């Protein structure tokens, strides 16, 4: 039982590494041909799928997550001389939509322990200028509505769910999307709940909002099966129509997604349990009355463990992916940099001469503090992502715990790996 | 024959209407599956595809042929307090664009033949202010891009193509799309080389112009190395999808058989029409050639005795009629886009942005472009039907259509004239 990065067998063998996804079925197969012969609506039907599945009011396919959440911001009137209040930690389209409507991104810090943006920050980052907040539900947990929809209703602020991570999730038993005024889901390869490629949702309870999104997506036109095209626009429009056959793909994938979800659940719970028990690993929690999705799961690691009194806790991390790596343990980061690190946000060119920083005179250096939390949770935490997502990695997962528990029982191999 | 109007048989039996586009056959449906199996990529694939066939240097696939005309601008510092000069005759896009990058569209007047943007309108529209034109190829046929290149060049401007409508088209036997800076295309499900839904290319012969676009598509990231989420610049999600990329790669592979056939039958088609007195057929520009993406024809009312009447009135008597005989004619735009709301209104992003950023301003509805006005009024489009290789015998119909309606002048002039 010698370790695999000094010769050792790997505690995951090279023929039991691979996982498929998304998980591709003849139904799938099926589904996509049926479409492109079909030659037509696959989007309306996943519209009207996912709005009853998740008991949505109002939903509207769109090209791209990050579509869904400009169209949003749109909708709600965000536009030239607001601010947008999004987490420091997050996928940079969160960051990046605000600026795709006109709009200034405001970085919230986030919780060390749910890595969600911090309700007490984003009050502290409120100006004048703002008008929404984008809560993200990272990772698949759901962030605190509670107190964003609270602040929100206290300064008249818009809210957006980043929902794109957390198909599935709920928060005080509803489902995530449903709480803010528009919930924003990803249907992009990688996610929860995939496509063939790309995908967005826009989901809603008001029906106004819904008809923006849906004049949004297709050059403002209002387009009617059996109506003839007639070009006519009412208001600023892009091309953010979705795919029909990557429409009909997710509807397959959704007849799977109950059993699918049942598995994850059970094998995350159980691959979690094992690791919980390693001293100075921090596994992935659901806040109290919140569900997890569990699309990406990041574990904070303890230097203090270790014995590591003075080491860096980037050299834990470091020392920690070699070797859980050449046990055959895909750890990776999820983010490098906090979101304000980004070149974009840093640089405040934008689409040109500082705009839309320009409008708002916040062409210097940005307001507020720094993002502590943000950057101690990248410095000491490695991710897993996509092979947990699969049904059949119950196996698998098991493995992985091996890893982990070989890894921990060289503690002194970890502490010399990090001293270099 | 007797007009199917007044009770007649339709020149078009209902049971040779319909046309199936895009044309799938089996190969489209292996490159579908091998692409969802698949899991180097069909992406890569198509752009050296493309780039390979239109001999263009870069070839960068993007969601739609919009995202390919707001990121070669992006790519070329076109933004905030410049002007885009456009065609005030095109599909909504090309003006869109502009504003898509935070820039004001400026609409120059088309010409009455061509129905592309007038070299002699731009060079009056151009201030201290432009910085790029974009010519329209519009319905397939490549603008004058002699004297846009040269205006162009004469004022430091930058160019792109809007070749949406004209894939496969030379000026001066060069492919459309590789004269301007960057060349935009369509992959969307209606145009001459579709997908099976959505997709756009940009082309250039800049490898720096390129590389930005390629970057701008995906959040401002270099993919190739694990990823490491490090965005270099403002980016969107204008990614193109692999499953269409795949489709787009095997109807490029039949895409010059289908050319003949579809170049053999309109030009027959046309010849039968081009007989008819007060029907201009539409044409390719000296050195060019038409893609045929649209057919849109122009109708004289003097040739009806209709000298004093609105031509509109001609237009929807001949475009019922033609209906009856089961000839699908339609309008391609209701009104110039400098009517549409989105640039009556310049409310843009909200606070009148971009118009804002210099205090912009442009027409109210109906006050310029009298040309576009003009082609509108007296015009009806064919789409879609002449774009399948097999509709030869289905453009013989429809000019039997033609010439009924024509052996009818009195009936005509009577609808045109009629409450
Ligand atoms: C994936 C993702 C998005 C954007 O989704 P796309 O469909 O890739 O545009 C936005 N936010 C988060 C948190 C995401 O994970
Ligand atoms: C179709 C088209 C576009 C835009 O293409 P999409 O792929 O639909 O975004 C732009 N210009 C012209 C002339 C077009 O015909």
């Amino acid at each position: 039982s010698k370790l695999a990065a000094f010769g050792g067998p790997p505690a995951v063998p090279r023929d039991r590494r691979h996982v498929e996804w998304p998980l591709v079925e003849d139904e799938d197969r099926k589904a996509v041909i049926d479409a492109l012969d079909g030659a037509r609506n696959p989007v309306s039907t996943l519209e009207e799928q996912w709005a009853g599945r998740f008991g949505f009011g109002h939903c509207v396919a769109v090209s791209t997550g990050t579509a869904a959440l400009s169209l949003a911001l749109a909708a709600l009137g965000v536009g030239p001389g607001d601010e947008v209040i999004v987490p420091a930690l997050s996928f940079i389209a969160t960051g990046l939509a605000p600026v795709h409507q006109m709009a200034v991104p405001v970085f919230a810090d986030v919780d060390p322990v749910t890595f969600n943006l911090d309700p007490d920050d984003v009050e502290r980052r409120i100006t004048g200028r703002t008008a929404a907040i984008i809560p993200v539900h990272l990772h698949g947990a759901p962030a605190d509505m509670d107190r964003i929809t609270a602040i929100a209703r206290r300064h008249g602020l818009a809210v957006i769910e980043d929902a794109a991570q957390a198909p599935g999730a709920t928060h005080r038993g509803r489902p995530v999307g449903g709480i803010g005024d528009a919930g924003a889901f990803s249907l992009q390869a990688t996610k929860n709940i995939p496509t063939c490629g790309e995908g967005g949702l826009l989901v809603t309870g008001n029906a106004e909002l819904a008809e923006s999104v849906r004049r949004g997506r297709q050059f403002g036109e209002v387009i009617e099966s059996g109506r003839e095209r007639d070009y006519v626009s009412y208001g600023l429009g892009w091309n953010h129509k979705m795919n029909a056959l990557q429409a009909a793909f997710t509807s397959a994938q959704l007849t799977r997604f109950d059993d699918y979800e049942s598995a994850r659940q059970r094998n995350v719970a159980a691959f979690l349990a094992r690791l919980a028990e390693l001293p100075g690993l921090r596994v992935p929690t659901a806040a109290p009355d919140t569900t997890h999705a569990w699309h990406i799961l990041r574990f904070r690691f303890d230097p203090a463990a270790f014995g590591l009194d003075g080491v860096r806790p980037q050299a834990l991390r470091s020392a920690l992916r070699r070797l859980l790596r050449a046990e055959g343990v895909p750890m990776s980061q999820y983010q490098l940099m906090p979101l304000p690190d980004q070149k974009v946000f840093v640089d405040r060119v934008g689409f040109g001469g500082g705009y839309p920083w320009t409008v708002t005179g916040a062409t210097g250096p940005a307001a507020g503090e720094d993002h502590p939390v943000a950057r101690a949770v990248i410095a000491d935490s490695l991710t897993l992502q996509k092979r947990h997502l699969h049904p059949e990695s119950g196996e698998l997962l098991h493995l992985y715990a091996d890893a982990f528990e070989k890894v921990w029982a060289n503690p002194d191999m970890v502490a010399t790996l990090a001293g270099a």
